[PDB]
């Protein structure tokens, strides 16, 4: 009853292109049978939506990657936030809401607009410049390691912290075997920025540590979820705005729509999030029996989710493959749906909504020049370069 495909999703072939492949499991039928790693796959937007709102039955507590925290042991201790259903996600969750509320974004957008501004007055000088290095790492690196209360020294190990945690949800393949033996100074470093004494004041790690006097966690929760934002909060981001300036480069016509309204830039940026999805997947647990697109899946199994393919489903999208700046993006699954969808999305809209005013005011023309390199990560689609011309407005 349920098609069995053979198709890795974590193999650097379906990497480098999985489009073609993402239409083989949507249209093989609602549910499949990922014969490579025994695992079910969802690729439809309908039955994506309906996994992510039912986290019942469809759980997060049991590992959101192919590890079952039921059959091994987790890599790191388990997040109290991404890795817990509810009710134990319900109040760790409500302290990250309130700690990136939208009353808090107030506080940060001035500085985050003048930093991208900056950023890009500053790529304008060098003119031909690589939109991954300098622009999609260097701007979130110049905003939120400090928007954290982190101190200076130690900042490379973020950038390989959050892709060993992507890469960990994968299936113990060498891009997962390969990060978790490179990860011990990386731990070593997060893990102590994490403890109350090595956040500056005022700044999210802070706030989370202030939060533990309220009744809504303890103080030995906080570290944990300082962790968290330090491993969804900055890569996620950086692949982000990457996807924003490669659909800018590839789509003219978009860029030119773009700078004739700038207040475009927040959809702009959400559909970017749609169209190049920075998370492609991640896995739930069943914890019963139960059907779903017809198909019967029993308890205990993995079910691997395709946010990137969903985004992309032509029964859901109009065109989907087509980027599009006034896109109604209203439902697309790219920070997730639900009870966990993305605590952050507000941090990432903001950087990316600043930083495509700052190109929309200041940048006329956006002409990839070099070779175009993809980074390879289990869970994240993103660049490892784009060699690009600035032309100036
Ligand atoms: C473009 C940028 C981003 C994308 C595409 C993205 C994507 C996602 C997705 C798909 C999820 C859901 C995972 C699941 O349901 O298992 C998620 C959760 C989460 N994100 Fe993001 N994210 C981004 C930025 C951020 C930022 C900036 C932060 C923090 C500053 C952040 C922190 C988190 C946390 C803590 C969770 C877990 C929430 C929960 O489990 O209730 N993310 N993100
Ligand atoms: O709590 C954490 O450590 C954490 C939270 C979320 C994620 N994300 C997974 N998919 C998208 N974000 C990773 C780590
Ligand atoms: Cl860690």
């Amino acid at each position: 009853t349920i098609p069995h495909l053979a198709i890795d999703p974590f193999s650097l072939d379906f990497f480098d292109d999985p489009y073609p492949d993402q239409q083989t499991l949507r249209d093989a039928g609602p549910v499949v049978y990922l014969d490579k790693w025994n695992v079910y796959g969802v690729a439809r937007y309908a039955e994506v939506h309906a996994v992510l709102n039912d986290p019942t039955t469809f759980c997060s507590s049991r590992g959101v990657g192919l590890s079952d925290f039921k059959k091994e042991k987790p890599w790191r201790p388990p997040s109290l936030i991404l890795e817990a259903d509810p009710p134990a996600h319900t109040r760790p969750r409500a302290v990250l809401s309130k700690v990136l509320s939208p009353a808090t974004m107030k506080t940060i957008r001035d500085g985050f607009a003048a930093a991208a501004d900056a950023k890009v007055d500053e790529l304008l000088q060098r003119g031909c410049i690589d939109a991954i290095a300098d622009l999609a790492e260097a701007y979130p690196l110049s905003v939120f390691p400090d928007a954290m209360g982190l101190k200076q020294e130690g900042r490379e190990h973020l950038l390989p912290y959050a892709g060993l945690v992507f890469n960990a949800f994968g299936p113990p393949n060498e891009l997962r075997q390969t990060a978790i033996e490179r990860s011990a100074p990386h731990q070593a470093y997060v893990n102590e920025q994490c403890q109350r004494p090595n956040l500056a004041p005022g700044g999210f790690g802070a706030c989370i540590h202030a939060f533990t006097d309220t009744g809504e966690i303890t103080p030995d929760e906080a570290p944990l979820l300082v962790r968290s934002l330090l491993s969804a909060g900055l890569d996620t981001t950086v692949n982000g705005i990457g996807a924003a300036v490669y659909c800018l480069a590839r789509f003219p016509g978009e860029l030119q729509r773009l700078r004739s309204d700038p207040t475009l830039a927040r959809n702009a940026f959400e559909e970017a999030v749609r169209f190049e999805s920075p998370v492609q997947t991640f896995f739930r647990t069943t914890t019963r029996e139960v059907e779903l697109g017809g198909a019967v899946i029993g308890e205990g199994e993995k079910v691997l989710m395709f946010l990137g393919s969903a985004n992309r489903d032509p029964r859901r999208w109009s065109d989907p493959d087509l980027y599009d700046i006034t896109r109604k993006t209203s439902g697309h699954v790219g920070f997730g749906s639900g009870v966990h969808m993305c605590v952050g999305q507000l941090v990432a809209r903001l950087e990316g909504e600043v930083m495509l005013s700052a190109l929309a005011r200041k940048v006329a023309a956006i002409d990839i020049d070099g070779p175009v390199k993809r980074r390879f990560n289990n869970t994240l689609r993103g660049l490892e370069s784009l060699p690009v011309k600035l032309t100036p407005a």
